[PDB]
């Protein structure tokens, strides 16, 4: 059989990487490549945020700050000394770093407890119109349970797996059709990166359909890694949803390549491959 | 010359082709199992760190480590994929054990009262669908306490010879094929009896591993094996062939590394799992 | 087209052949200098960790890091060669500074009272034979306080443009070759004025670096440079050519890595130092 | 010019590696490869003991335990999870591990303070005739200042650089002649590994003269690394001074090889090369 494609949907290929990944201007400094703040990693799940951090740094973000439990700062710096670190208890400093951010990612390893809830509320309250805000993992669950309302939804990006999306959209998985998914995207006014074997991105335009991904990537940290890549991309590249699609595509391209040799693809190997892959596509 | 026993089954690469399946296209991480690894007191925390690296690299979908909070930092520096729970975190520890598909207890665990209490809790809650691997000092604790098995057929012990002597009451001299088999039967569990040619006793005919080398005779080799067994049970068919494939792969990689390496660092075996498993994955 | 200034000297590989000497057969580690690196508060500890890796890989004989005790663990995980002293350890800190051949203060240092007190102590004790490199926030602190230089000719400042504006009082618009040179003269120190083409102002004719690329425009690149400068001054002739060679090598490695790497991790530059330096070592 | 050699002195070559590094018997277990205890690393100098630990593990020691400040246990396990760890405060446990050891190394990063002094005295008091005891670095200085006397000197190995040897032997560097060095070795009844550009080993037999070493190795940690190799060798191989000479030779062979490509030879690179080098010489 030949493939079947849905009309009104953009199927992703290397084309998206050529479009999104631009050659850096010779007059650039690190501030031109964005300030990212990554928020997550409670005391049980600190490795999640460490994996997002490695992805963000390796994707080319200019400056990366991590708000995470102080417990996690040691191993984070052992792996990623490029990252700056702020503890959850550091109320004023964490507010300062969020205020300065170009991109905020909240959710990897964040958990569901009262501290997690408080930090999410502070971030949602503090969010500025021009800042990208990526809500991932347990932050989606808390968002849906806290009956919040988004002030500036147009630069919010949710990255749910199917059960997180059920919770956010109230669409049972059986009802998560292209039409229904799009309608529920429209109701939020935000971008939905609906993760699956073939991730789909819903937004104000024609949806993007990812064409990669493999079950060798079905391991803890793959999603944390993707979230970090998305954040690093939004930090550096044009503020359009194509940039998010480029991140999603590159994540699965690298993972698909690694799976050719690796039965399970360690998520940190995708991050470590970013600089060489991005160089190959950088639009000259 | 070799002495062969007619009832004995000799492992080869065939076991890997049988056990290691191609993953289905529609799989998600929960399909490849939730593993809980329990061990690593304040002296021996490296042991659980080595088991964890083996488990993650073997392809387990999710890995949580219950170990002294002292060890959480170095563990995450090496293995950020792992989730971590301290020995003091009683409610959380209980929850993660309850949710696990495979529980490994023992690497670096030591012999203290906290170790006995967690073993007690794990054994009390053991569910029929869960695999429980009891390794190292946890075997000593099990044998010395009045601990019993509700579902022995889902329990795997991984003793060295002195641990088997404690568990089976067979002195090393008396550890013959027939006597070993008889004491397995009495337990109703799988016994991975570690030696130069590790032998696996179970309800069927015993398996003997044909590999292994003294370049692997270094601290951590057994902790590594235990993590591979855990990861294999998390992903593959619930049969003793799955356990045999873990044992065989561990020594295959070790034997290959020993061709170039005088001593084989146990973490190198773990690091080679993804490439070896791809090679043998039943296509 | 390029604009050339007749008084300006353009760096090339010749500077490396001049600076990087073959080590004498009878050398010991103290011959390659004692470096003290001072920085890394609780938010920015990675910065001092990156300077330390650069310093060690550059060939400094002994490296001690004065940084918050929070940072000592990850630093040793990455750089076990480094010795570590906390900010609170006042007698020991004073001793290591006294014994140093080269002192670098600033990477990740922040602006708090402890940072001001240590800067004060370093400046007060500065010995004529010691090199002192003042980097990052330490430049801000120096300029805002009533700090002065007893031996300015052994002091190197490494400002970005806004730090130079604070130190020299020249707004960016006014930062011309002539004005920059005049404010160097007023200080009597070496100014490594970081930009796309870093320019070094000193008592002689200025040097301009000819390399550098936006793949290096990431957090840590400057912390790395500062460690290379420190290591070079610890080992090589006490002249401004030594500083120029550090600047040039840093960007040579970065420019080479950028051929394959979209962003150049600063730690990769550090890791490449031993192989690059061997290649250029004046035979 | 052709070389000049001293009569009554064995000049080392790969021959020593073939002699010392034996093929392991197929019936071996980890206990056959010795229990080593490494003691050092105060709060300032913890990296020293971490470097000795990596050398010891990579050299093939069966089991390695480190008695070091608890501060150091995290980074030690991040690099060397094979090692077991005991804090200086753990009086009973540290005594237990020393009692069981086949080889004790004391001194890398140990420092000179009261805790260092106490631990050295405990170890010297506890030493058993059959145990190898390597006294390195600041432990040599403390040994010389504490006017100690060795109970079983024949299995003590001192590893001084020239100024440490001046302190131990009272020979000014000018007076450190072959004859004088040997006489002062004889007075102690111990092995002296007198480290230099061309390390010399004095003992009850003809001295060994190392023929390698280079100034690319003149960096902090080189000596800590050597001490760990010596300890791992004594753990596994025949209890003769040739074993110590083999360790010293291999350390400089690897360092000399690495210096061909590396301006400075990171000491941890020597350790990481041990398994491949030892395989090449293992006497079949
Ligand atoms: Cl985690
Ligand atoms: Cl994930
Ligand atoms: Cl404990
Ligand atoms: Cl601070
Ligand atoms: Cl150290
Ligand atoms: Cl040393
Ligand atoms: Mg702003
Ligand atoms: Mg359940
Ligand atoms: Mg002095
Ligand atoms: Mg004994």
């Amino acid at each position: 059989h030949e493939n079947l494609y849905f009309q009104g949907m953009r199927y992703l290929s290397k084309d998206i990487l050529e479009e999104v990944i631009t050659q850096r201007p010779s007059d650039s400094y690190k501030s031109n490549f964005g300030r990212v703040v990554l928020i997550g990693g409670n005391r049980q799940y600190g490795g999640a945020i460490i994996m997002s951090t490695e992805a963000c740094i390796n994707s080319g973000a200019g400056l990366t700050t991590v708000i995470t439990d102080v417990k996690n700062h040691g191993p984070l710096h052992a792996r990623c000394p490029e990252a700056m670190v702020v503890g959850f208890e550091e109320t004023v400093l964490l507010t300062n770093v969020v205020e300065q951010a170009d991109v905020i990612l909240i959710g990897p390893g964040l958990g569901l407890d009262a501290t997690a809830q408080q930090i999410l509320k502070m971030v949602l309250a503090q969010h500025q119109k021009q800042q990208w805000l990526i809500i991932d993992g347990s932050a989606i669950t808390l968002f849906s349970q806290g009956n919040f309302s988004l002030t500036y939804p147009e630069k919010v990006v949710f990255t749910p797996h199917q059960m997180e999306w059920q919770r956010l959209s109230h669409l049972p998985i059986e009802q998560q059709t292209l039409a229904n998914n799009q309608r529920q995207q429209a109701k939020l006014g935000s971008t939905i990166v609906l993760k699956s074997h073939r991730t789909t991105i819903f937004h104000a335009g024609e949806p993007f359909q990812n064409t990669g991904g493999n079950p060798g990537m079905a391991t803890g940290g793959t999603g944390d890694t993707l979230a970090g890549i998305i954040a690093g991309f939004l930090a550096q590249f044009k503020p359009t949803i194509e940039t998010i699609a480029g991140a999603v595509y590159l994540h699965s391209l690298i993972g698909d390549d690694l799976a050719k040799t690796d039965y399970v693809v360690l998520p940190t190997k995708i991050s470590q491959a970013l600089p060489t892959y991005m160089k190959k596509y950088a639009q000259p």
